[PDB]
């Protein structure tokens, strides 16, 4: 199972790292990406508590972006990113002091070796043709990926977003968006990807 949306005390979850890396592995959760918002403090934590564990769970270095679009706050993932890269941290640092834009985020996520994910799209609440300007704008801007998949979600959406990864040759994430232990989200929980797209750790694992 592949998780590649959490957060840990480092931004708003209530877990610290070494807590998430493990309750992953009670969730049966194999890869898991910490995406805390503007930073990457837990994905050292995490690891080390991956190590002195022994837990058999492979960590993605991740974090989550805040970026404006046409007025609309638009969160991006980047997915397996290069946390020491000094551009990185500078654009954190610059995101932390103040948004920036989608094409922004897209090209420090690119430059630090990662993935660009628009994430939980159905959340915005746009229209399904503003919906599509939006997933349209971020491919055009070379961004990688979309999130797929969620813990709440009808059939009808998580297909309806599939299909529109596709349309756009854009590769498929999944993610909890886990900040705390409640009724509606969990790690791993529900999350697989209807046929007709590729999941987007295919971009890093091949
Ligand atoms: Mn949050
Ligand atoms: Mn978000
Ligand atoms: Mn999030």
């Amino acid at each position: 199972i592949y998780d590649l949306h959490s957060h840990t005390t480092a931004s708003d979850g209530c877990l610290t790292p070494e807590a998430l890396v493990h309750r992953a592995v009670e969730m049966r959760v194999g890869t898991l990406a910490i995406t805390d918002h503007d930073t990457t403090a837990a994905i050292a934590p995490a690891r080390e508590e991956i190590s002195r564990s022994g837990l058999a769970l492979n960590l993605i270095p991740g974090v989550e972006i805040s970026t404006v679009w046409e007025n609309h706050e638009i969160h991006i993932v980047g997915l397996n990113i290069d946390i020491t890269h000094p551009l990185m941290c500078e654009f954190l640092a610059q995101q932390t002091e103040r948004w920036c834009t989608i094409e922004q985020a897209i090209d420090v996520i690119h430059h630090s070796g990662g993935k660009a994910v628009l994430a939980h799209p159905g959340r915005y609440n746009l229209s399904a043709k503003w919906l599509k300007r939006l997933v349209a704008h971020f491919a055009e801007h070379h961004g990688d990926a979309m999130e797929v998949a969620q813990c709440q979600q009808s059939p009808n959406e998580r297909t309806q977003l599939a299909a529109l990864a596709r349309q756009h040759h854009l590769w498929a994430s999944q993610g909890s968006d886990f900040h705390q232990p409640c009724p509606w989200i969990e790690l791993g929980r529900k999350l697989w990807l209807p046929a007709g797209v590729e999941g987007v750790w295919q971009l890093w694992e091949q």
